[PDB]
């Protein structure tokens, strides 16, 4: 890694200009733990996450020091700010919602993204880490649309997480990689549907609840498939939905482990 | 709380031997403790009473317990006599429940006899009747646990600890979360009576098994997780029945377990409401 002065990071982000990119500012995204800014270090674009907590900073540095992998975003350095390699296609959330005029993700691309994200999770679990905040806002996309996991402030070798992605045992305070599998199930539903994980104005508010609707025949998988893609065949969509459903089991021991999820996602496109 | 008496802190301090924290068994005044604080043996009008000494939000809980108790009297709810707020700490004074808490009795504290199966059935049915009264009167308890089901001389179940009770439902959920009795939707921030049913399901498992809702040294740590084991046939209901009672017929116990299992559905709309629970417990 490398040290950055706060002076430099202030300068390369137009003094942390919080206006969105689309207004001419530097803000690319925000969450409960900080704001992510576009920075220009000489000829290079970087992503600068400014936190807004110290233990999360230290923890993210720790985990990122220990965990480097092709489906994890690379941390360039630190200042509280964290500096990362810029991911030009932004977050999976932003692409699923077609923000900033981008075209919809194809089904083929969505499948490869699911596989890449699963590969990142597998690396984490092989190395005895739990992410604890898997969600579509934290899956970034490079120029090839390769999926890379970020946001490691909550990672682990005080109950905290993103409510709409949290397994019941995680909500109760258990620490297990099986909770990451559950969260990934919600991401798979986002990939299939193009809908957000929670929407207060929607029935059901939580996306994870469409599993129950489908099982009860109040809705079907077809009712929920993203209408904006045109290369999505029923067999593979139902295969992905099957993986998602399995990941969303209420009981941790009944969920597939990440290697099984990888197998199923491979067989989906095989 | 005009229904109740105001007691001075000085008198309560006096009659509890200056809040003597040693247990009753050695001549002190401490009867138990919880997240609310500590419950002491005291006296008013030459009568033994329970004195809960609580330990901005705390005052809100105090006021809320008083408000709920003012509104709700029933065979299966504890009775508040008065309150103290004039001294160093907030106190709530209740009618004494001589057989202590369901938790005390399930764990056989001080070497008390195990509750018989018939007594357990009476307690389950009575607790359900108390919850029904609350729900009929549009209250959500939010804190149903074996530690706050108290027991009179007839081993009648009396629900206590209304400081977190609510009288309005809410369905919005937290965006970021920043438990052994809590339903998933409650953990997500909803306020609904259906969550009380889930908590009651855990209490029913405690009644059947004699086990605590959570045990760090046990597999599984959470009692609610035994539902999975039984469904997998890795364990049977009989494997879990409290071995310390001897009048428990298998059919009745399995029926109570069925009620508990139904109460513990992960999805609130698939759980029975309290009136259905009452009915099933009567059929049991
Ligand atoms: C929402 O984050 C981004 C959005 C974009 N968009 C911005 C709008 O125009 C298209 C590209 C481009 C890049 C990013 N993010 C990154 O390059 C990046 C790199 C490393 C971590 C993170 C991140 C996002 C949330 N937590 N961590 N983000
Ligand atoms: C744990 O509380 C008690 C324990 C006992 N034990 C204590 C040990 O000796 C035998 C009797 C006897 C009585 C009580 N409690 C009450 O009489 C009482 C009455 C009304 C409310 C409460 C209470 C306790 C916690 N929340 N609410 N407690």
């Amino acid at each position: 890694f490398h040290s950055f002065s706060f002076y430099e990071l202030k300068n390369v982000t137009n003094n942390f200009d919080e206006r969105p990119i689309s207004v001419g500012g530097n803000k690319m995204g925000e969450g409960g733990f900080g704001v992510v800014y576009k920075g220009y270090v000489n000829n290079t674009t970087v992503a600068v996450k400014k936190l807004a907590l110290k233990q999360q900073f230290d923890q993210e540095i720790k985990v990122m020091a220990k965990c480097q992998h092709e489906n994890l975003v690379e941390l360039l350095g630190f200042s509280l700010c964290l500096v990362y390699v810029y991911m030009p296609n932004g977050s999976l959330l932003d692409r699923l919602s077609c923000l900033d005029g981008t075209p919809p993700l194809s089904w083929h691309m969505r499948c490869k993204i699911a596989q890449g994200a699963a590969n990142g999770i597998n690396f984490l679990h092989e190395n005895h880490h739990i992410h604890r905040n898997i969600k579509s806002a934290n899956i970034l996309l490079d120029e090839a649309f390769t999926a890379k996991i970020s946001d490691f402030g909550l990672a682990r070798a005080r109950i905290v997480g993103t409510t709409a992605y949290m397994a019941p045992e995680a909500l109760r305070g258990e620490i297990t990689p099986k909770s990451d599998i559950y969260s990934f199930g919600v991401v798979l539903l986002e990939i299939i549907t193009g809908l957000p994980a929670v929407d207060e104005h929607r029935e059901p508010q939580l996306l994870l609840d469409i599993k129950e609707e489908i099982e009860d025949e109040e809705k079907t998988i077809e009712d929920y498939i993203d209408k904006k893609m045109n290369d999505a065949d029923s067999t593979s969509v139902e295969a992905m939905y099957s993986v998602a459903s399995q990941c969303l089991h209420e009981k941790k021991n009944k969920r597939p482990d990440i290697k099984k999820v990888q197998q199923l996602l491979q067989e989906m496109t095989a």
